[PDB]
């Protein structure tokens, strides 16, 4: 490809040159034209010193980036831009939060790689639709749970074992297999069921306080950080939140259409005739998003602004609620829609 040419010959742009605001929480990675994002991945890893630290071969890494990028389909939400903006938020965590005092470098490295790979080959439909619609993935995976996530992992593994893409094949067998373990745990942790299982443990962790010598704290923190990244679109301003809803509901309603055409009734939120958006968004923000970011703040006080921004985005939903009632006449002055 021609993308492959340019990445392999031009050089790794330093990070400041992408945007003077690039390492800030107020930065919106979705502003970056899709065509610059593989480059940026490279700059982020460079700026974290990983390329030098773990002695990664540059061409192999370039090839791996591109494979990961094209292993994403194009549903409205779960596409390469989602994956890039989740990896970018992992980068901010390392730059802003000083994870190094809580995590080994190999763990931080794995989180970042996992971020890029965590939704590989997503089709825009969720775990219950896979079962509900008895697909090959459910066939493969459904008896162990997390259908989509096991598929994401499996695709990551398939890219790694593609000639010239194995950015880890020079690690010791000990480090190589630690790296596969960590990616499997982290990708699996992106299922909301997983997160709901470990919630008390996370609360406990923040309650007793973080213990650097407790291996299980390392594991739990890794899971919290992955869910932080995966929800990071809710940490920017109202403009991002609104646009994120458009893309998320377009995907849910599409799946809902397909559930109706197969002869099931979709859940409310996936049904475009019943889904009432402000209320679903407010529920999501209150029950899932806010608690994840409150936990982040409990363990790294410099993460407080993330939480208040999420809270603040939930407030806007409430403020615009009323606009989903047609008062007066519709713009075209006709009750045509009513028929
Ligand atoms: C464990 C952390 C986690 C990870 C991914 C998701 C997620 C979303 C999502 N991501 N973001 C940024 C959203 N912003 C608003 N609403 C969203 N939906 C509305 C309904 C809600 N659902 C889970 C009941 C999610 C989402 C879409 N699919 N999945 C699986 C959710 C939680
Ligand atoms: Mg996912
Ligand atoms: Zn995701």
């Amino acid at each position: 490809d021609d993308e492959y040419t340019k990445l392999l010959h031009d050089g790794i742009q330093p990070v400041a040159a992408i945007d003077s605001n690039f390492a800030s929480f107020t930065y919106t990675p979705r502003s970056l034209p899709e065509d610059d994002t593989s480059m940026a991945i490279l700059s982020m890893l460079q700026d974290m010193n990983f390329i030098n630290n773990y002695k990664i071969d540059c061409p192999t890494l370039a090839r791996f980036c591109l494979m990961v990028k094209k292993g994403y389909r194009d549903p409205p939400y779960h596409n390469w831009m989602h994956a890039f903006s989740v990896s970018h938020f992992c980068y901010l965590l390392y730059k802003n939060l000083e994870l190094t005092n809580y995590l080994e470098d190999i763990e931080i490295f794995a989180l970042f790689i996992s971020c890029m790979c965590h939704d590989l080959d997503h089709r825009g439909t969720n775990n219950s639709f896979q079962v509900a619609s008895k697909s090959v993935l459910a066939a493969l995976y459904s008896s162990e749970g997390s259908v989509m996530e096991r598929h994401h992992f499996a695709q990551a593994i398939a890219i790694l074992n593609t000639h010239g893409c194995n950015i880890f094949d020079h690690f010791s067998r000990k480090d190589y297999q630690r790296m596969l373990d960590l990616m499997r745990d982290i990708i699996l942790a992106t299922d909301l069921a997983h997160h709901l299982r470990i919630f008390k443990d996370l609360q406990k962790m923040a309650e007793v306080g973080y213990d650097r010598n407790n291996k299980q704290h390392h594991r739990l923190l890794l899971c919290l950080l992955m869910t932080s990244c995966d929800l990071s679109d809710q940490t920017k301003g109202w403009k991002t939140t609104r646009k994120i809803a458009e893309l998320i509901y377009k995907e849910f309603f599409s799946q809902g259409d397909l559930e109706k055409a197969m002869g099931n009734r979709p859940m409310e939120m996936m049904d475009r005739e019943k889904a009432y958006i402000p209320e679903l968004q407010i529920s999501f923000m209150e029950h899932i998003a806010m608690p994840i970011y409150k936990l982040l703040q409990d363990l790294f006080p410099k993460a407080a602004e993330l939480y208040e921004r999420v809270a603040s985005n939930r407030e806007h939903w409430t403020k615009v609620s009323h606009k989903f009632t047609i008062r007066g006449l519709p713009s075209n002055n006709s009750l045509d829609f009513l028929d």
